[PDB]
């Protein structure tokens, strides 16, 4: 299969084996400037020119073997960017490799980067920069074959103001004063494991660290360090469980970076340095499943990688599966089943939101002429997980299926694969059960829109009390309201509180008086746990409670995790009382927002 999201030469023509990156970070001008030395290997005889991906890059020169060579930038093709064709001085034959060094400058409007002014940080004294390349934004930092079908090693030296710290998705390789003059410091990095280019990450800011494990430091601004070190304490014990499930952890260090509130996702599995949203800082470790998730990518995703974005579910379905086994080992099989069932509920929501015949509710998708950031949703996570959970139960239980998963990881490590590679390895591993495998509706699961053709079995132990309470609220009449009491919540974990709200939200609106009484007896306004507050405020807004309007606007703008921010703005726009303020608030904020988030909310709000 070809990668329809890249304009570069396909891996069937040439392959980038290594990147050498030397660049400087300029906050005054909001540019990354430097050279990108690509070691490229030909896959055919008589290769004379190749094409790379770029987006809003300024190219100063292309050097090969000490000399400057010819290159042409084609017309930009919307979200894909502009193809950069490079002429080779000598015609390459199979397995022969050249090193092409490209002098480049990034635009301040790079979709891969957010540049924060000092007022936008916790410290107020220093600026901050962070990248987010997945799915196809690496090209907006430097020219490359921007496709997961290619894996390269890389080494980096980056020059930053000496008061600031730089970190990458690599092993830290020391720091020295920048010899070439300024009171700038230069930081070195090495990534010895080949990775898809979407896993290249950079952060520069006033960073402090704290060690919480033998191979884990936590990084953030000073004011979040102590809280982060506490929140993510369990990290090493999750890594050990993950190593037991997936095989050896090959990356060396597992550091964590806690970004500014505008970081668009819950986390990003950048090798050697996972990124996480500060919205995880609940103060009780209750949102640590996100860490377990990013840890599991150290095998499914980063070692075995989707060959194109059409097969994204391979990355996410398997990682959610491992994530939930980690948490199940830590807190019990009953908790694993509770999280599993909650995930099915999230799938129901996604399918209803898109519509059951919508192409984005298929497991394997076709992103031809679709911006990946627009297609993104929980469908590949939860439909992918549901398929693996169904197969787990079909093939004889978690022990058996986990054996498959480890052999799967071993088999395809360091490779990029398609859904078909996965499936006929499944059939090969389970040759003794092919008759069982032939029972599953593969066409429906892989290719049909909507909910899966069959629902797995879920233990109900921890879910039952959530169902009882949500139903009482959903069906309550006037004479029931006075019976509700804070004692209803007595034996419910925060996880169950969240699930209670999720179930209730599925049936919103509730009558306004009900939602008022709910705050009266449960005081959800006071809970800072982001998942819970998110769903509570959605329920308040969809139920037409005007008092919740400032609370919702505040959460939507004070952080920028798209999971929270997009639906809050969307609920507020749909509420006639808050619509105008919602649009005005977005217009006033969008200049200071992450570029992808700004774009998506603007589409959402239709402005
Ligand atoms: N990878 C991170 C979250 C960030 C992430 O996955 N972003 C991302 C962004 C755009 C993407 O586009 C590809 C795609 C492929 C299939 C369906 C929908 C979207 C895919 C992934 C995590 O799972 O913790
Ligand atoms: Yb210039
Ligand atoms: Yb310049
Ligand atoms: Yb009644
Ligand atoms: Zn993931």
């Amino acid at each position: 299969i070809v990668d329809t999201c890249s304009l570069a030469s396909p891996a069937s023509v040439c392959r980038t084996k290594h990147l050498h990156l030397r660049c400087s970070v300029d906050f005054t001008r909001r540019t990354l400037t430097g050279t990108a030395a690509l070691t490229v290997q030909s896959q055919e005889d008589n290769l004379r020119s190749l094409v790379l991906d770029t987006k809003d890059l300024t190219i100063e020169k292309v050097v090969i073997n000490g000399q400057e060579v010819k290159y042409a930038l084609g017309e930009r093709q919307s979200y894909k960017g502009s193809p950069m064709e490079i002429s080779l001085p000598i015609a390459l034959s199979k397995n022969q490799e050249i090193v092409i060094e490209i002098s480049f400058e990034t635009s301040p409007k790079s979709s891969a980067l957010q540049w924060l002014t000092p007022e936008q940080t916790s410290g107020k004294e220093h600026p901050y920069l962070f990248s987010q390349c997945q799915a196809i934004h690496c090209r907006a930092i430097l020219p490359c074959q921007d496709t997961p079908s290619v894996k390269l090693t890389y080494t980096a030296e980056v020059s930053v103001p000496k008061e600031l710290v730089a970190l990458m998705s690599a092993i830290r390789d020391g720091e020295t004063p920048d010899p070439e003059d300024p009171s700038r410091k230069i930081y070195k990095f090495i990534q010895k494991v080949p990775i898809p280019c979407y896993l290249i990450a950079l952060v520069v800011g006033a960073l402090e660290s704290r060690q919480i494990g033998p191979r884990t430091l936590v990084w953030s601004e000073k004011e979040q360090v102590e809280k982060s070190a506490y929140e993510f304490s369990e990290t090493e014990s999750m890594l050990k469980i993950a190593e037991d499930l997936g095989g050896p952890y090959v990356w060396g260090q597992y550091d964590l970076l806690v970004l500014p509130p505008s970081f668009p996702y819950g986390g990003m599995e950048n090798p050697c340095l996972t990124f996480v949203t500060p919205t995880l800082l609940a103060g009780d470790k209750s949102l640590s499943n996100v860490i377990a998730h990013e840890i599991s990518h150290s095998w499914t995703g980063n070692l075995v990688t989707n060959k194109t974005w059409d097969h994204f579910w391979l990355n996410e379905g398997h990682t959610v599966y491992l994530e939930r086994h980690i948490c199940g080992r830590l807190f019990g099989e009953k908790f694993r089943h509770f999280n599993a069932l909650g995930g099915w509920g999230e799938l129901q929501n996604s399918v209803k939101t898109f519509g059951e015949t919508h192409p984005f509710t298929k497991l394997v998708v076709d992103l031809t002429d679709i911006d990946p950031d627009v297609a993104y949703s929980s469908v590949p996570y939860e439909k992918g997980f549901a398929l693996l959970f169904y197969l787990e139960q079909l093939l004889g239980g978690p022990e058996i299926f986990l054996g498959f998963l480890k052999a799967y990881v071993e088999k395809f490590s360091y490779k990029s694969i398609t859904t078909d590679d996965w499936k006929d390895f499944l059939y090969s591993y389970f040759k003794d059960k092919v008759d069982v495998l032939n029972q599953v509706d593969w066409n429906a699961w892989l290719y049909s829109p909507g909910l899966p053709p069959i629902k797995p079995n879920y233990d109900m132990t921890l879910t039952n009390a959530c169902i009882a309470l949500s139903q009482r609220w959903i069906t309550a009449k006037e004479d029931d309201l006075n019976s509700f009491n804070a004692t209803d919540l007595k034996d419910l974990s925060s996880h169950q509180l969240n699930e209670f709200l999720a179930q209730t939200l599925q049936r919103a609106p509730l009558p306004l008086g009900h939602i008022k009484r709910m705050q009266e007896v449960y005081n959800f306004n006071a809970i800072n746990n982001s998942e819970i507050r998110f769903r509570w405020l959605r329920l308040c807004i969809q139920s037409k409670w005007e008092d919740a309007i400032p609370l919702a606007l505040k959460m939507a703008t004070e952080q920028g995790r798209m999971k929270f921010t997009r639906p809050l703005f969307k609920d507020l726009a749909a509420f006639d009382k808050s619509h105008d303020q919602a649009v005005r608030t977005y217009q006033e904020h969008k200049a200071s927002m992450h570029p992808v988030t700004a774009m998506l909310v603007g589409k959402d709000l239709k402005v």
